[PDB]
């Protein structure tokens, strides 16, 4: 199947396979990976997601270029560009090797965190093919590289390698691509170590905001926040601080 | 006293003072916190505040875990969680050393300027340890980090080092410890050899509208700047360029 | 002229000619800095801007210290402080010198790419120098370096080197002086071998929804994008790549 | 188990029929009510065979005084108020049919309605500043945007009722009629909203309501995926059929 | 070359008419009425003689019925309207003079003006759901913000007209008067606004719109350029003049 | 020394009065009485003892023309405007009482009210734009959001006057009394306000006020302190026990 999608414990491994194009995303893909985000986020024994691809090559190179009854937005609903956005309510971590442009690159910054084999090179080329529709590819760089790197990827379409990703921390980690899938689960069993209804209300509450005055973040009230409160792991946490032992999470 | 503030010419100290417990903010030294930030708006005198923490151990390690019959957001007010937002009006460089880390993290990124020495670290462990509440310790980070690296703090609740703070431009300086003190009074002589007056429209200025388009932003009249045109240091501007001299601020 | 204003081939050059002043701009220049962005917005020979200047001292120390009957932002319009905004639409290459301060460095911080000679050193000294007014020279600054970084320039009134503004993505490049004219220039042939048009709607949506939620981003319909669609580049993009060959692009 | 017919769900041709059924407590929302509204509207969104909700309550004395006086937050009305837990958003056309007391919470749930029609006993308000209660966000926030600023503060801080020719008056609600015609009322509305293409309506709805409070300009320039998709369907076809044939044109909702 | 006079553009003082002049459509809005429109916005805009502006229609049966059942984006009413091309503003105070059917995005157009005078033959309407029409941001926007929720809901949502004396009644309308009194009602308006001080008259209306939909607190603390520009005006330094003389200032528009 | 008495302040029982008193001006507010002004507000604000405010004027003719034809900046009415200065909240509940003429800053001060009560002399306009003047954001934004829309562009771009009964239509304001009436009407509208809980009253307003202007759901999702500080009072317990035993609460303001 061109999307792999496999749990293992509490992590759920979404992994693009279609090396043969690049990893280039298909309607049928398209559809996997919404199954994939609906069971993600209904399925409380998953605590994280690790989205990564197969191949050497790319990560992914965005949209395969019909034709369908229904919008769906690049990747599942996960980018919002092209159809409804679907938000994944668990951290994700993408583990990105070799290309990861167009699409596929504001597919990796749905991630919460990213980790780059030495190999990956970041680009959005739209422009620089003639290619831009719906809201254009630009929204997510802008936000998550300072804005005159921002502009210069958006707007001449060339590539910034790992190293140079890093140094801007829109990457959070480089390792050699024989290293990323552990470097990748590094990642994923740190954010499950953290308390996951904690790491997910965390989320919500720091993404909900983001692009409102600090004033209206600071004086809002989010629902997974508010449900925390009355959860078995709320307890667990002050019993072992209490106790003075590690915490043992269930994820309820 | 739990807190320790003291009025040196223009500079106001601000020094958390209760190293026995990492200085853990008790809401007494919220009590003194918020006497704090209410004389150092009110006092004309006053030109700056340098915020710093006795003790090498940790800058500050959030709140100490009852009980009180008025909100009060950690920091005498200052963070705006948990109770209404208190603004310091005048600048403020945080001297931090060592653990820097929930709360007192979000505190010092209530300041303006952040000089460390080179044990501090930086964290948010409130997810790690099974906690979150109210709007959640994240907004600030999200702001003041590159996305990605906000959310690695966020999300994983680990700690970042003084180099790397210093790196992304969270920190200003980074210097030893014995030449903390030093450091950040050399940061408050720099805010106060600007105007003050003009030093605190800019800070109302910039901040009152960052989150906000740019459009917006560049259409909003602010009062302290609209009332820096009716002030001594104004002419005194004018007249020192027209002089060929150094302008004295008298700070009126 | 005090700016010398050339097209060349599909290239706008506004150069600040005033080297005797530091390039500080008078009420004269911002009447011809206002007649060169109509020219470039209106002209769809014009695909990209380089806005440079003359001499080794100074890009642009700011506005020159009476006076008339129309309100005219700094920059013929393009800051929109003290008058209308005025947005160019094209791309545009900022190629820096020396010190660009004060409504220069605002000036500067208009432009999409920004490539500095090893001489540049930015800031904003209007605190420093007890002037402030309008808006404030404070909201680009927020906006395109980290935090605490831009709350040091605008506070402190003192400057950073090009060096350090290339660290944090402030500028793109940085190189001799005596290389400036020709890399500047080499960023514009990168801007103008994207497809034009597709670049100018990528920076208008970028930049239009730059202060928003990424929700009301990625719901926007911006009309440059809309009317890409009926474009010949549009066509001979999707040409170009049926065909395996470069694009050869025109600009409708 | 005993509870299980205090909402009274059923659904006959394209109109879903909502009905509060708790007359005892004057409609008052309890948990287990709550439950069953949650359960109404995921079927209501997610059966396109259900094209407008009348949303109504059984007895003479009240509409729904609000919440009856649980470990997961559930906001008032099954999630419609978004007040108490997350806000769930009916998205097809609803219309209110009010009579007696119409207070509190209850207030609140009228006004998620799009239309809204009363009987001439209907009396609307927000008793909360006056008994003593306040939580959350507030009950004040639709009426702040679905009647005058000063009648609506009026409301708000004093917390007295006013009558159905008030709330008529200042276009809070869209018919007012005899108790005895309520259900009837409430009918000829959600037939009116039926007799347009329905995809097209709720279409209509998330556009207005999503961009209600930004600038115009912001509204304006706003891509709505409803109104996207509504391209693709067969009712959009059968509108320009219909038209181009100088007939009526058949909706099928698809 | 047909179409020419599809429009009817007249400067007359300081005040421009901008007449559509299709009746044989019901004034439904052409392509190269479009244009026209366009092109008379430009000149109103431009020219400082142009204080006012009544837009109006020819022919009793209707205003405007919207678009006419192009390779650049036109917003219906030459941009006026803002939906399906890029917003043209117009920033002389404007008054419609409204007959007969003003549905659709004649309504639309209709709502861009500051002052709307109704002969008692009008009826607004939105009929797109009705019909099965619904495209780029839907025509609701405007409604939302100049009716009051339930009404604008009623009409979005049912595609039911409204009279003359309804739109009154809600202050959606300035005024109702009889068709052959329209003309001369209209005039009585620009006048009025003509008798204010016209670059003042401008400002205003450019501040209160543009911060329409923002935070009272966000509006009170902007700075509106025409307001800035006023200051160094003539009939700025008139008003006072006149004032201090008690006698009526004579207003030129500079 | 002279102006002293310009602003009458008293407080009786738990009702502040803010009367204007400088009645052979027509009421505009001179740079003293701004600062009397402030310092009621300050005082109204600070003290816990007041629980509402009445803001009235003295003599027929007006209750307020606006400013009277400083090194510090001070926005029209103590701060209370916000226009030409910082924006001073009253936290309080507010009833205005307006006789006679109510224009320009004066208008714009009692939209700054809850609630608004009118003599059947009461005339509301804003005529800046009519005598040439317009400065900082404009009189214009209160306008925009207390009325119909087209109703408040007519007052902003003609600045002439509606009458009481038009007002009081549009739901401006509350209700219209004889002249003879106004302070007892105004004294029944704040033994209303002071009849219910007065901590949760003051909650409800700034909830209310502090997210009138962005989107319903960022509303609804509002933590509000004033609200979150309500929970520990002794009146929220009172009203339990009030409600729990039957009987009318004592509220005392703590």
């Amino acid at each position: 199947a061109d999307i792999d999608f496999r749990i293992e414990g509490h992590v759920a491994h979404v992994r693009l396979n279609r090396p043969q194009g690049l990893n280039a995303i298909t309607q049928e893909m398209d559809d996997l990976l919404l199954d994939a985000w609906t069971e993600v986020n209904a399925n409380s024994d998953i605590w994280a997601v690790v989205l990564s691809a197969e191949g050497e090559k790319a990560f992914c190179i965005g949209a395969d270029v019909a034709e369908r009854k229904t919008r769906m937005a690049l990747g599942g609903g996960l980018t919002g560009i092209g159809g409804p956005l679907v938000t994944c309510k668990k951290p994700m971590v993408a583990a990105v090797q070799g290309f990861c442009v167009g699409g596929g690159f504001e597919l990796a910054m749905c991630a919460d965190i990213i980790v780059a084999a030495d190999t990956a090179q970041f680009g959005l080329p739209e422009t620089k093919v003639g290619i831009i529709g719906e809201c254009g590819v630009v929204h997510r760089a802008m936000r998550q590289l300072p804005y005159h790197i921002a502009l210069q990827l958006i707007l001449t379409g060339e590539r910034i390698k790992a190293d140079e990703a890093r140094h801007y921390g829109l990457v959070n980690e480089v390792v050699p691509f024989a290293e990323l899938e552990e470097a990748a689960l590094r990642w994923a069993s740190k954010l499950n170590a953290a308390s996951p209804l904690a790491v997910q209300a965390a989320k919500a509450a720091a993404l909900g905001r983001l692009g409102h005055p600090l004033e209206v973040a600071l004086m809002t009230r989010f629902e997974p926040i508010e449900e925390y409160a009355a959860t078995e792991d709320k307890k667990e946490g002050e019993r072992a601080a209490g106790e003075r032992r590690k915490p043992v999470w269930t994820g309820k």
